[PDB]
DNA sequence: AACCGCAATTACTTTTGCACCAACCT
DNA sequence: GGTTGGTGCAAAAGTAATTGCGGTTA
DNA sequence: AACCGCAATTACTTTTGCACCAACCT
DNA sequence: GGTTGGTGCAAAAGTAATTGCGGTTA
């Protein structure tokens, strides 16, 4: 039956914030709505302390990722001290793969 | 102030919908939470009318779009008479862009 | 007070024409 | 140079959503 | 009864290695 | 035949969301 985004749960969560309901109370109104485990109270409280600072983004923060392991400065290099060179002849001296090459000269 | 999707404001009208509130009661719910002018009655109980059948389906129905002007056997018949045919030659017989032809053969 | 039929208006859908193009051919 | 398949994007041609007014049921 | 700090767990993010490839070259 | 730039996708390496338990304020 539940078919909701976290977008749209969240939508809910702002909604419900702003009748003024406690996090507890929302809580219980969305799992009598459309069920039991829709709503956590922690969550909801985590959501509604946002919120209450006026964050009322629906989004998450933003995630970094993986650390990069190629310095696109020394793949410039590279290619300006030998414009022949191919894609694993620059991944043996930068230990990556040519991949991971042909992706950064692409960046660059 | 207010930044929510069409997906974000039907959620909240199923929820809605699902707590057991009509649907003048959610409009004036939500134009007091958000502002004036985020809900409209009309709309809403042409919302709920749906979930009171059992469609909770928040999605448009799937719209056609403009009828298309080729037919693709025809297509297929002028290449397989004369395989040498430019894209240009087939607009002039099939009385369409050659951009036309360009894109209906890559969809054969 | 609430909903709904109806119809006018708005927003979306996919497809097409024209302008313009780069790679390949002559 | 010319030819060719291909794409960006506005206009086109459709269906379905949006919603104000008046009727009907409460 | 409700919220929150804290920390364990889960879900997401972007990047990389390896396997495998088709077009072009030798 | 071999070489070459390129992609699919699983594994990797990160940050932030999710949430149960215990403390604190009511």
């Amino acid at each position: 039956k539940m078919m909701l985004d976290k977008k749209q749960i969240r939508a809910i969560f702002l909604f419900e914030f702003k009748m003024g309901r406690k996090a507890a109370e929302t809580t219980r109104n969305m799992n009598n709505a459309f069920g039991p485990g829709t709503a956590n109270e922690r969550t909801v409280q985590w959501w509604f302390k946002k919120f209450r600072k006026g964050d009322e983004s629906l989004e998450d923060e933003e995630r970094s990722g993986r650390p990069s392991e190629v310095d696109n400065d020394q793949l410039r290099a590279i290619i300006e001290a030998d414009p022949l060179t191919t894609t694993r002849e620059v991944a043996e001296e930068m230990n990556v793969n040519h991949s991971t090459v042909v992706r950064h000269l692409k960046q660059i």
